[PDB]
């Protein structure tokens, strides 16, 4: 049947939740409350989406995030525990509440890591990425604050929705060729940081960010230069590669040589040549955790809504239907 809801005001916001969610306490992320889930005995996070149907773009953003979260059924990716609305009908349908595990510990919050803990943490990012990538989805904003890590170094990829530090150079140069390996660049930047204890490319702006990248990875080779249409774009990328060249051996002095080999395959300017998540999992660096029988891919994900231009009401109707058809994961 439909649960009993109860109403309170917090941080001058009206919350209306099923009575199984008790002891709501605001945290930090927009409108988010820690809550005790009386059904399981476990603490969860309840998020009330802000102005979910305000515009076409918010409405599609609401739909997008619900469709994505409902799809994610993987150890190393945030899962959706519950979604609800107070509305008894599409007529009254206005607010959308998502329930997740309580994270409140990101990759920075947890780092001074041994080689073994870098292996396990980068292993879990790549296992999660393999999954997300297999369903034709790109994170685009992988960075330490978007990685939940509990006491036992267990890692989930999520998106709380400085980015430029972990951002692939092709995106900041506005190159044509984009692929899922923009996420691998990011993983390379995260791994480098876990090894050295400092941001690899702490640019103050996108031009500084690119100059710092090119100092390490080098000016484009003949092969890459071949794929760039514009003389002014080929001049400019060569323009930004004038800081005295650096070498990977020196930057990662004292790292496991296998880590350094894997970094050199991730931090490749030519995204056509960048190692994929599935290939990185098979690299010797992860021999202690790699199991080809336990690195699963995602079920097919229907992205055919991403290309659509629809009215607010259509986005809201599709969203309502996804709330109603939601089936909780097992206890
Ligand atoms: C527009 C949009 C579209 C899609 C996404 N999207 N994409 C992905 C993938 C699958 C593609 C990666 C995952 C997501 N979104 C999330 O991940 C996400 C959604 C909802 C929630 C709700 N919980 C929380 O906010 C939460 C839980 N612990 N804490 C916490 C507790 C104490 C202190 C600090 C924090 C929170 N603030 C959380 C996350 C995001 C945005």
């Amino acid at each position: 049947e439909r649960p009993t809801f109860y109403r309170q005001e917090l941080n001058k916001t009206i919350w209306e939740v099923p009575e199984r969610y008790q002891n709501l306490s605001p945290v930090g992320y927009g409108s988010v409350c820690a809550a005790f889930d009386t059904k399981t005995g476990h603490r969860v996070a309840v998020k009330k989406l802000s102005r979910p149907f305000q515009s076409i773009i918010h409405a599609k953003r609401t739909y997008r995030e619900l469709r994505l979260l409902k799809h994610m059924k993987h150890e190393n990716v945030i899962g959706l525990l519950d979604v609800f609305t107070p509305a008894r009908s599409l007529e009254e349908f206005n607010d959308v509440y998502l329930v997740t595990h309580l994270m409140g510990a990101d990759l920075n919050n947890i780092v001074k890591l041994t080689d073994d803990h870098v292996q396990f943490l980068i292993y879990q990012i790549l296992r999660g990425l393999k999954y997300i990538h297999s369903a034709d989805i790109i994170h685009r904003d992988l960075k330490p604050s978007n990685l939940a890590v509990n006491e036992d170094c267990e890692l989930k990829i999520l998106d709380f929705g400085a980015t430029r530090w972990y951002r692939a150079p092709e995106i900041m140069l506005n190159w044509m060729h984009y692929n899922q390996t923009v996420d691998i660049w990011s993983v390379g930047c995260i791994m480098a940081e876990l090894l050295t204890g400092r941001t690899l490319f702490p640019g103050t702006d996108h031009i500084d960010q690119l100059k710092l990248i090119l100092r390490l990875v080098g000016t484009p080779g003949a092969e890459l230069l071949k794929k760039i249409s514009s003389e002014s774009a080929r001049n400019y990328i060569q323009s930004l590669a004038q800081m005295p060249k650096m070498n990977f051996a020196n930057v990662f002095i004292g790292a496991n040589p296998l880590a350094v080999d894997l970094l050199e395959k991730m931090l490749v300017l030519d995204s056509d040549k960048r190692i994929t998540a599935a290939q990185a999992l098979a690299h010797a660096y992860f021999a202690q955790y790699h199991d080809p029988d336990d690195e699963p891919v995602a079920d097919p994900y229907d992205q055919s809504f991403e290309s659509r231009d629809l009215l607010i009401d259509e986005w809201k109707s599709l969203t309502y239907d996804e709330v109603i058809s939601f089936v909780p994961p097992p206890l």
